[PDB]
């Protein structure tokens, strides 16, 4: 379960950084709360996308 913590955490997770947890923890504490979000392509995608500005 890649995750995406979407926030900081106890100084080891960090804005939307995309990076596995505890394969279920993701999925079971930072997913079914508002820490991360399971990494799909779905999501993972946004995360950069969100990044786009003026280049084109």
């Amino acid at each position: 379960m890649k995750v995406i913590f979407l926030k900081d955490v106890k100084g080891k997770g960090k804005k939307g950084e995309i990076k596995n947890v505890a394969d279920g923890y993701a999925n079971n504490f930072l997913f079914k709360q508002g820490l991360a979000i399971e990494a799909t392509p779905a999501n993972l995608k946004a995360l950069e996308a969100q990044k786009q500005k003026e280049q084109r």
